[PDB]
């Protein structure tokens, strides 16, 4: 069965997949995210590195690829990431002036936005802007611009497409008492009563061997920060067993602002991790033992 399917018959909005048009042209991964996935994000087209690799000069062949197949599939899409230190080219990175960078940053959002208007459901806006120990990370924004880059950074993304929702997100953000899962809370928080428009936290979910158990309070906590939406994204899972996935679906399943789970990878051997087996289907396609117990959990 299809596991979006499954999710959206128990009252959730999507079980999707991160994907590009290179994996997309060649094998079955295309009829596989057909089936059973029902929102795609892309990989790599959408960072800035891909999209605007010299200052104004956009590219958007990949991204126009991967928004106008799932238009043509019925599938939502995801956006991002807007603003992280990971895909910076360095003609960004070597910028001095508050000015000049916060114009920049400005324009990059509003150039990527304003060209998919009304068809993205979510953007990732701002990315891994926290340390370990919960302090903010000296990435170029903050160090030059200030902590006020992260309120510059959501009150353009509102004003460029309305519809969209929102998101900040971390990563090492699945335990509840890891110090860097409460201070985001906090924060995001803080920044919502000050009318920062945050809809979402989206945890990024790297996951090791009975990681999962703790999953079931961490998400909870991420919730009480007050947005409208959190999800869950499982980048790594190699490691884990199928009690570590169930323990993640259940913890979606039991908070209610949670939205949907998206996974990085159909098949194994196109992981960044593939040695650990960390996806849903293997070097051959054709399900992981995990696949059937989602399915199993989310049955009847």
């Amino acid at each position: 069965q299809s596991i979006d399917q499954l999710i959206k018959a128990r009252g959730k909005v999507y079980f999707g997949v991160a994907t590009d048009q290179n994996r997309l042209t060649t094998g079955k991964n295309a009829a596989i995210i057909k089936a059973d996935f029902g929102m795609v994000w892309p990989e790599n087209s959408m960072q800035w590195d891909a999209t605007e690799p010299s200052q104004g000069n956009f590219n958007f062949a990949g991204a126009d690829y991967l928004v106008n197949w799932a238009q043509q599939n019925g599938k939502l899409i995801g956006a991002g990431c807007l603003v992280w230190h990971n895909f910076l080219p360095s003609w960004v990175s070597s910028i001095t002036d508050k000015n000049t960078l916060i114009n920049v940053m400005k324009n990059h959002i509003t150039t990527l936005m304003t060209r998919y208007k009304g068809k993205i459901r979510t953007w990732d806006v701002v990315g891994e802007a926290f340390n370990e120990d919960g302090s903010l990370r000296q990435n170029v924004f903050l160090n030059v611009i200030g902590e006020d880059y992260i309120p510059i950074a959501f009150q353009t993304a509102r004003a460029a497409d309305p519809n969209a929702k929102l998101y900040i997100m971390d990563y090492n953000l699945d335990s509840a008492s890891y110090p860097k899962t409460q201070a985001i809370v906090n924060r995001v928080k803080q920044w919502r009563a000050a009318g920062v428009p945050i809809d979402g936290i989206g945890s990024q979910m790297h996951l090791s061997a009975g990681q999962g158990a703790g999953v079931l309070q961490a998400l909870p906590l991420l919730a009480s920060a007050g947005t409208p939406e959190v999800s869950i994204l499982m980048l790594d899972v190699a490691g884990a067993s199928p009690t570590d996935y169930v323990n993640v679906v259940n913890a979606c399943l039991n908070v209610q602002s949670c939205v949907g789970i998206t996974v990085m990878g159909v098949a194994d051997p196109d992981s960044a991790f593939a040695s650990s087996t960390p996806l849903l289907f293997d070097g051959n396609f054709n399900p992981k033992p995990a696949y059937n117990a989602i399915v199993q959990d989310l049955q009847q």
